[PDB]
DNA sequence: AGCCGTAGGGCCCTACGGCT
DNA sequence: AGCCGTAGGGCCCTACGGC
């Protein structure tokens, strides 16, 4: 990995530490080679103040930048050896480079914290807008980053070293709350120079922390996507994928996506795509694939050069009206684009599908739910804000997985309904039958969300096998596409397969739990919401959307009649329009004259200077008196529905309803007492 | 390994699918029922066992993963008792490469495992076309069409003659080239049970031809193959040129992939990078922005990192592809329309250079200097019996992107000749002072494709390993500032040219480039010598001048016929009114129009799409002034078509331009 | 040898939080 | 104890021909 300089005299001698061979590349072309040596490690290096020391020890990057740097770590420790008397941290200007720089000076401090008393490490400043420094060429990498002329280097400075320890262990250590805390305490969310080695932690590892909470792993409350899949959804509608037409290749979708909105790996786009059209993940898919998508089993897609895909008709549902004005875009990453900031989102979508994600000092994890049921409560809730989580029950029984199966209890349901938190337990579907000359067998036909069906058959072997079940002398997976799950496992002659069956729920998957936390985006903040919260924001979403969308196409309507008028006026004085055209050298001159004469405005003018003749045959002349007359008639209903909150929100209701009728299904998931 | 077994145990009614990777697995897995099916999933390519010796045989995890699932053993060791499966199904994709692995697939079997094969074991499956690879399909369809013995169709491999089989299986797949070559040569053709002799030959056939035609081999007229052609086109049709800014590697790459160009993502990107190297391409068709690659044989970053355009001279390999200059052919799949060649207005193959490993055959064709190149194509065109040696006192020989040194014109005379020739370049270095009466060599320039780092190791093994006197150190000092600079200090007293002559004996700073001159001619692989290049390329451009000449003719007669129309009208216009406001229909309209004013159908359709703002004053001028120049321009055309010496000197003189725009001084030099 | 350059094909480290 | 899902990062086997 290390690509060393020549000079061995450790005075003069700098050693980069880049985030891998693609940083690597420009850094070793744009380098002096003579002072300059270039260590490329490979991303995320391990967190040191979490992780056991044998690990620590064996972990290669740990190794090798222990090689490089020649002095040894901990009390056989000698600053004497160091083979460079500059270790300069040069991650990406991204904030996962921010995070690669945080996890490099606790390793430092706990590991080689003389260096850094010594005043050896240091921080370069690379340009920003730019994914990593592959991206930039090496002059440029040389004269902004690199030149010991042009260049600025931060000195790392360990002042207070009690306050230093306290914020590596806060920050870096495996108390979640401390570091939630600090998070909240310290977040802003939207309505040689010396560098403090805390200082630079805590704003290092905030910048990561709040762009993985408001940007990566929370869905929003309003749509219920998280950026990825928005900017994948947002993607297959600006290139029309939709369902009618046919499906493109993955390689397109995911190209497309990462260029204009999504600057990250190409397989973390992919595998939220895929996952999105997977019907054992997805409880209404807002991806059709077409080719391997994966399985229950745990298996990867194919590579994304084989499948393609398209939207489903649901997601159609997300995006309606996304381009009369009802939601806000903003600039994409780069300046060079615009992309949404949610989705219309016309069924609600964080609760139908749910959501999980891990971030920083928090994470969410919010289960799937019957869109029949859901849309009832939303129309409940409509008609009464005063409704309860009760009452509200009436309509959603609780979650509904796509992989079906059971629930037990309406009381961990319950809480999670009310408080934001809640444990759910959730079994398979199976039953016991005969099989011939008075045996038994368990059938198991569903297996709980999320459970990968492979590894849970493998558990019940290595149980049979470590002889820690009694019982059971056969086990076969005779799923097929013909008959649906199907996972079979004999029972001794005369054993009790009921007792067998309560061992596996024990022992085994084949019960499981869910562990409801409701956090997402609410004002891009996070916050635990309970049931009701989830449907206000999204009713409240609902009423804006429609809102906009009716004022949109009045302001649009009201832009058309005006030019139907100035085409009517020409129609009815066609000789005196040509006259005045006619008579005129430029088209300024035409353009002024038929104002004046026929009290005309610009707008006005230049659409009937840009009528074609064959508007003026007897059906053209009539389209243009047809289209104006409908167009008056659908002004009016507009301004009906804006003069009158109630006529409005029945809008609203009746849309959903609609939504209910086309998508509505049963439910898969039953719940026992 | 990823074996998926089936639950049955008894192999009278067990089957196993190999197929190409985990991507056509999991259709398989998803689609089969495993009562009775196995899956074994390979890696792409296996080894080619007629051409390995057995120690590498049997370390290949491929290789030995299907001797476990089958459970026989091989040689005579082999066992049709011990078979795991009735049924060994080989299921590769409906491509080119998946005959090839099938025809790798069924060499292992003949030479290691022939009696299940002559017991009839082994089976093909037929998936359908129209899918990469199975990893497209749905898992209901290839239950359907290719592995549900209710429906599907199986082909029982049958081996006959086991004498002709041997001696194809040595001709097809063995170590000795010529007879392979010579087999495509005798069958080529260019624009229940299977005996095995027929699968190999039609298979092997296929998949060579595929290769030779559309893979590894540049076409004469455009010095390029299918991979580049599509990302040059790929470029232009989504307007990427160096006036615009750059493009994301992976849109581009994403786009070829989809549209052109049906195969993995790296070979598309390589492919492109290679093209942005300016120690690779004499004359760069890309422009890249990030990290693109070093001498010393890094690659480019991931093609997320990466940006990349056309430069300047791209688009002159484009210039007038819309003119109707060259022949538009089907994509892949039926929706799309690809260049079958470039119009390539400077010539691509020897400028930039063509190297190709493919099947039978090779090429191997130095860069050269477009400005010699050019006066060559001039001299040529001034004279059809030009001799090579002539032809010499333009085109001094090779020119290198890396620029060095090549020793004597006898094997550049040669490989002009013939096609054939070898041709020694070397490094160049200087000897100098370091101080205190010591001395070191100086390397400023290597050979082209001489990987630096690769080189100074080799100079490093030398003196460890004590095979070279008098170094005592070697120092890489190249720097963007510098250039390319590579230090060896000699020891005081020793003769330093002594040391470099050594080095030039025994190290890639010396390096022979063996020129074979093979390119596609009418789609046809031909071995050219230099002056059957310059022709072939010669000929290209007058064809496309001429079709250009021809389009713009068609064309500025077109919009004549229009404007003759439009006179009429701005002439007539009232009436031209009332014939309109009178008519109900636009159908009625054209008519009317036609009848009274004996216009064309194309003639009433300009009038009733006539925007009212051209009814203003200067227009029926305008149309005048254009008109008079169209048939100005027409005429000036017509000339041009009938007059051959009138055409070939425009050829020449649009060449002469880009010779004077393009044209660069020569960097390697000749020395006799 | 083993390397040139278009082709087939796939695997494994790391962070992060909450549940087992 | 190790999985789940967005994220950071990269490597190594194969065919082909000529020297
Ligand atoms: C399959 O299993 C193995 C296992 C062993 C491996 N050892 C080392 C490295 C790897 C893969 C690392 C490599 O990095 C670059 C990756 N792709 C891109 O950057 C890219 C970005 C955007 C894109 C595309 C590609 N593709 C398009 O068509 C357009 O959109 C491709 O994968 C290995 C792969
Ligand atoms: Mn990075
Ligand atoms: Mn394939």
């Amino acid at each position: 990995k290390l690509a060393d300089c020549s000079s061995k005299s450790p005075e003069e001698c700098e050693i980069f530490l880049v985030e891998g061979d693609s940083a690597g590349g420009s850094t070793k072309s744009g380098r002096d080679s003579r002072t300059q040596a270039i260590l490329p490690l490979r991303g995320k290096i391990l967190n040191v103040e979490k992780a056991r020391l044998d690990r620590i020890l064996n972990n290669n990057e740990i190794r090798q930048m222990i090689t490089a740097f020649g002095t040894g770590i901990g009390g056989d420790f000698d600053l004497a050896k160091a083979r460079y008397h500059k270790i300069v941290i040069m991650t990406d200007a991204d904030v996962d480079g921010a995070h690669i720089r945080t996890l490099l000076l606790t390793f430092f401090y706990r590991f080689m914290r003389p260096l850094i008393e010594a005043g050896y490490v240091y921080i370069a400043q690379p340009p920003t807008g730019y994914k990593g420094l592959g991206e930039m060429n090496a002059d440029q990498l040389w004269e902004t980053t690199m030149n010991p002329e042009h260049r600025a280097l931060l000195q790392v400075k360990l002042e207070d070293a009690i306050e230093a320890d306290q914020t590596f262990e806060m920050l870096m250590g495996d108390v979640v709350e401390n570091r939630r805390q600090f998070i909240e305490d310290n977040a802003v969310y939207a309505n040689i120079n010396e560098r403090n080695i805390t200082s630079e932690m805590r704003e290092s590892f905030l910048d990561y922390a709040m762009s993985v909470i408001v940007a990566r792993a929370l869905p929003d409350v309003r749509d219920g996507l998280k950026p990825v899949h928005r900017r994948i959804l947002y993607g297959l509608n600006e290139q029309g994928m939709t369902p009618d037409k046919s499906y493109k290749k993955s390689a397109r979708i995911v190209g497309d996506v990462m260029g204009k909105y999504h600057p990250h790996g190409d397989s973390s786009i992919y595998e939220a795509m895929v996952r999105m059209a997977q019907d054992f993940s997805y409880r209404y898919p807002l991806v059709d694939g077409q080719g391997n998508f994966g399985s229950m089993d745990g298996d990867g897609a194919a590579a994304m050069r084989f499948t393609e895909a398209r939207m489903t008709k649901i997601t159609l549902e997300l995006l309606r009206d996304i381009n009369k004005d009802t939601i806000d875009f903003i600039d994409n990453y780069d300046g060079n684009e615009r992309e949404p900031s949610v989705l219309p989102a016309r069924f609600p979508n964080l609760l139908a599908n749910g959501a999980s994600g891990i971030a920083v000092g928090m994470a969410t994890n919010i289960p799937p739910h019957n869109l029949t049921e859901l849309i009832n409560g939303v129309l409940s809730l409509s008609k009464n804000p005063d409704i309860s989580i009760a009452e509200l029950m009436e309509d959603i029984e609780g979650p509904d997985f796509p992989t079906a199966g059971l629930i037990l209890g309406k009381s961990g349901i319950r809480r999670a309904y009310e408080t934001g938190r809640g444990s759910i337990q959730m079994r398979s579907r199976a039953v016991i039958e005969e099989r011939g000359g008075g045996r038994q067998r368990i059938v198991v036909t569903e297996i709980p969300f999320q459970v990968n069906k492979a590894r849970m058959i493998e558990k019940i072997a290595e149980l049979v096998r470590d002889k820690k079940i009694d019982g059971i002398t056969d086990l076969r997976d005779e799923t097929s596409l013909r008959t649906g799950v199907r996972v079979v496992i004999d029972v001794r002659k005369d054993a009790n397969a009921s007792v067998i069956l309560n061992n596996l729920y024990k022992q085994t998957p084949l019960q499981t739990s869910f562990g409801v936390n409701m956090i997402a985006l609410v004002n891009g903040r996070p916050k635990l919401i309970n049931l009701k919260e989830a449907l206000v924001h999204y009713l409240e979403h609902q009423k804006t959307v429609v809102r906009r969308r009716t004022q949109y196409n009045l302001r649009k309507a009201k832009d058309r009649a005006h030019i139907l008028e100035g085409l009517r006026i020409a129609l009815d004085h066609i000789d005196e329009i040509i006259s005045t055209i006619r008579e005129s050298d430029t088209d300024k001159v035409a353009m002024e004259s038929l104002q004046q004469r026929f009290k005309l405005s610009e707008k006005q003018a230049q659409a009937i200077l840009d009528m074609r003749l064959r508007r003026l045959t007897g059906l053209e002349r009539d389209k243009i008196e047809a289209e104006y007359n409908e167009l008056l008639n659908y002004i009016s209903e507009l301004e009906t529905i804006l003069a009158d909150e109630e006529v409005l929100l029945q809008l609203v209701r009746d849309e959903l309803t609609e939504i209910r009728d086309r998508f509505g299904d049963d439910r898969r998931t039953e719940i026992q007492l």
